[PDB]
């Protein structure tokens, strides 16, 4: 898509490193689930506190250059 950086935050999750692809949604996906994944402890896909997104959707990627997403907890 966009050769950007990435920006994956957490409760105590935090990389942040660049990727040849706008594309969060797909990024973090494995981009936190490679730093956070690792406990796979943390299911929790939000931005604020409404499950959102930065550029989760591909029209903005093609758009916007800053992928960046929140990754939280979620798993009683």
């Amino acid at each position: 898509e966009t050769h950007i950086n990435l920006k994956v935050s957490d409760g105590s999750s935090e990389i942040f490193f660049k990727i040849k692809k706008t594309t969060p949604l797909r990024r973090l996906m494995e981009a936190f689930a490679k730093r956070q994944g690792k406990e796979m402890d943390s299911l929790r896909f939000l931005y604020d506190g409404i499950r959102i997104q930065a550029d989760q959707t591909p029209e903005d990627l093609d758009m916007e250059d800053n992928d960046i997403i929140e990754a939280h907890r979620e798993q009683i």
